[PDB]
């Protein structure tokens, strides 16, 4: 429908007030585009905290998956959006969700040097022993990407 699209675009562009109205007008909060990405994905992807909070308020599926197996949490960790991660986790996001390549949010965070986020994920039970389709663990990816401080943290959490 039109409302669904408007909502996706409003989320993408970070139009809080626009998104607000679309909710009032009965926009499908769980609308999906050609690649199965929902408004929550896009809000998490762009780093629009308030929109994320509003979407969740209106029953947005916190663990929705696109064609790549990506969930909002994956996108949040991917771009280093700390606050949004904490919110998604608070709303019952699967901290160990796996994408098409078997990557978990912890894999992504460790890979792209997001220390503070690595910590938050660990608090909520992120599995340090999870392996992607290459047998790589968050530790392996930390080391491979020259993020030593994070690697050291992960190593100490496994013991
Ligand atoms: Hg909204």
């Amino acid at each position: 429908s039109d409302l669904g699209r408007k909502l996706l675009e409003a989320a993408r562009a970070g139009q809080d007030d626009e998104c607000r109205i679309l909710m009032a007008n009965g926009a499908d909060v769980n609308a999906a585009d050609n690649t199965g990405t929902t408004p929550l994905h896009l809000a998490a992807y762009s780093g629009h905290l308030e929109i994320v909070e509003c979407l969740l308020k209106h029953g947005a599926d916190v663990d929705a998956s696109d064609v790549f197996g990506y969930t909002p949490l994956h996108l949040a960790a991917y771009w280093g959006h700390l606050e949004i991660v904490e919110v998604l986790l608070k709303n019952g996001a699967d901290v160990n969700a796996m994408d098409s390549d078997g990557m978990t949010p912890l894999h992504l965070a460790a890979k792209w040097g997001y220390l503070e986020i690595v910590e938050v994920l660990l608090k909520h039970g992120a599995d340090v022993n999870a392996q992607d389709k290459f047998g790589k663990t968050p530790f392996d990816l930390a080391i491979d990407n020259g993020n030593e401080d994070i690697a050291e943290v992960l190593q100490k959490a496994a013991k």
